[PDB]
């Protein structure tokens, strides 16, 4: 029953091993047999789920007596038993049992993800849950557009559940069920599985349908963003056929979109923005539209907003976002995560909301590229000079405007080396008049670069230059804030891979390429295996050697 001292500790060292480790044979014997003691320990529960055989019915039947009289497990730490390595139900609904308890503001910052645990979830529960054909007969896009005149849940009633009484979770619960329902990969190579997230639509529908007055009308608003899409979609495959330059391009997308008559996009009745479903928008104001230089031809739009304002968007069709929407998700979550430590780093995790696999949305933050800051002041300390003068200011710039960039450029060198983000050129690195500095363009991540021998930390001399040199007090606050918010994110990266975890299946070119080594690729960034005295240090070793590297050049 109880283990002796030396055993209590061998335990304990098992308990907190990294979740990438795997438990020897002999180590789960061990776990195994100390199983009722481990009960008080609610970060053992993972370690003991990983030791079990789940077909062996008994083992499997032994475990679940287990799991009800353990110690009841953290929001994230549930997160690891919707993964593609536990698919036996009861397990499952403990999962969501979990979720239960947390708040729709934390079940929104994980929802990508849970969309995707619907991959391992039972395929005839959920249709059995369709109250009174070929799939392709079934248009993804016209579900919600055609309407027909304590372990209890599983994760689709659940999502459903509280989608009804929030309409902001409604907005992307509907938005990433319909580009998964719209993923041609899994039609083809996974057909029933395509049938499912179906069936998670027509029950979304339908739960809806069954709702109140304002439920009802949230299925209204649904169909009528999906219209506007749909309308969108076809105004852009009108505008990349005109024949012609940007110039006779961009007269097109104005044309049409200042006929409404034919088009419906310039005035319609006020509609949640897909993007971010907080804001409802008039339509997009058709004057302002124009293509940028791209091959792709993405459009800028301007939507006219609830209360008089102009919300820019890029609209890309023809190219998938979802990479670019998962990094995005993770930055806005580790801005979270950041600042609920107290440390807000001045970040831009603009949203990115792909609308089905080959067309998308992405908020527009008005900023100048690094490289045409460069073409036209020289320098980002000559920037700032322009546009933020102040004569008692470090080197003569605003002391916000300098303390906002030392901030983000720290915030963004970790998560970016977190991330191992690739492609890194002064075209993709944004600065802003605020001082804000973030990065654009998630094509290559996870180590993946379009040369060889690519940098792991992303660091260059015109970043460096615009804190006044290595000498400055604000490189010494710099370095000051890049292992502090290192720190923060190690506290943190239990969470960081669990969810990272949940995307192995969910077509991302770069986690696509090894899903299996994906999850090790973000958990050798973190270094657990360093402590926090240690970390602060190999920090610090990356940020030098980086520096020293690039002034050799
Ligand atoms: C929404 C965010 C944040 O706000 C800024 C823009 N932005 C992005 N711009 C972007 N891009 C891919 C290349 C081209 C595009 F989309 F046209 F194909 N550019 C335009 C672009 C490129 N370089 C500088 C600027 Cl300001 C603008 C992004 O993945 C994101």
């Amino acid at each position: 029953l109880k283990p002796n001292a030396a055993t209590r500790d061998q335990l304990n060292i098992i308990v907190s091993y990294p979740p990438t480790k795997q438990l020897t044979y002999e180590e789960q014997d061990l776990v195994w047999k100390f199983r009722y003691y481990l009960t008080n320990q609610e970060k053992a529960l993972t370690k003991f789920l990983k030791c079990v055989n789940w077909d062996l019915p008994q083992e499997a039947k032994q475990a679940l007596e287990l799991l009800g009289k353990w110690k009841p497990m953290d929001v994230e730490d549930s997160l690891e038993l919707l993964s593609s390595h536990y698919t036996n139900p009861t397990v499952r609904r403990y999962a969501v049992a979990r979720l239960r308890q947390a708040d729709d503001e934390d079940l929104l910052m994980y929802l990508l993800q849970l969309v995707q645990a619907l991959k391992y979830e039972n395929f005839d529960d959920i249709k059995n849950g369709l109250e009174p054909i070929n799939s392709a007969e079934i248009d993804s896009s016209q579900i919600i557009t055609s309407p027909l005149p304590n372990l209890e849940q599983d994760l689709c009633t659940f999502l459903i559940s509280r989608a009804c009484k929030n309409s902001t979770l409604a907005n992307y619960l509907y938005w990433y069920v319909i580009v998964e329902c719209e993923d041609q990969d899994t039609q083809q190579r996974d057909p029933k599985t395509h049938e499912m997230y179906l069936n998670v639509m027509r029950r979304f529908s339908q739960a809806l349908l069954k709702g109140d007055k304002s439920v009802r009308v949230m299925r209204s608003l649904l169909a009528a963003q999906q219209t506007f899409v749909d309308r969108l979609v076809h105004l852009m495959k009108a505008v990349q056929r005109e024949s012609g330059n940007r110039k006779k391009k961009n007269e097109r997308l104005q044309a049409l979109l200042g006929d409404n008559e034919k088009m419906n996009l310039s005035d319609v009745e006020l509609i949640p923005l897909p993007l971010e479903p907080q804001v409802k928008i008039r339509g997009i104001i058709p004057e302002t539209a124009t293509l940028f230089k791209s091959a792709l031809m993405p459009a800028q739009l301007f939507f006219k907003t609830e209360d008089g304002g102009k919300y820019p968007v890029i609209f890309k069709h023809g190219d998938d976002l979802r990479q670019d929407q998962l990094i995005l998700q993770i930055i806005s979550l580790m801005d979270k995560l950041l600042r609920k430590e107290n440390l807000d780093l001045k970040l831009t995790p603009y949203k990115v909301l792909a609308t089905s696999t080959k067309h998308g949305f992405m908020q527009f933050i008005q900023s100048v590229p690094v490289a045409e800051v460069l073409d036209t002041e020289g320098s980002i300390q000559n920037f700032f000079r322009k546009y933020a003068p102040s004569e008692n200011g470090p080197n003569g710039i605003s002391a916000e405007v300098m303390d906002t960039y030392v901030k983000s450029c720290a915030g963004y060198c970790v998560i970016t080396y977190i991330l191992g983000v690739g492609d890194r050129h002064l075209d993709n690195l944004l600065l802003t008049k605020t001082g804000k500095l973030f990065h654009i363009d998630f094509g290559y991540i996870l180590g993946r670069d379009p040369k060889p021998l690519p940098p792991p930390m992303k660091l260059n001399k015109e970043m460096v230059e615009g804190m006044g040199g290595t000498q400055s007090e604000q490189y010494q606050e710099f370095r000051k804030q890049c292992y502090t918010a290192f720190l923060h994110l190690r506290r943190y990266s239990n969470l960081i891979l669990n969810l990272f975890s949940l995307m192995v299946d969910a077509n991302i070119p770069d986690i696509a390429l090894e899903p299996d080594k994906t999850v090790k690729k973000v958990q050798d960034k973190f270094r657990l295996d360093l402590s926090d005295e240690e970390a602060v240090h190999y920090m610090q070793s990356l940020i030098d050697e980086s520096v020293h590297a690039l002034f050799a050049a």
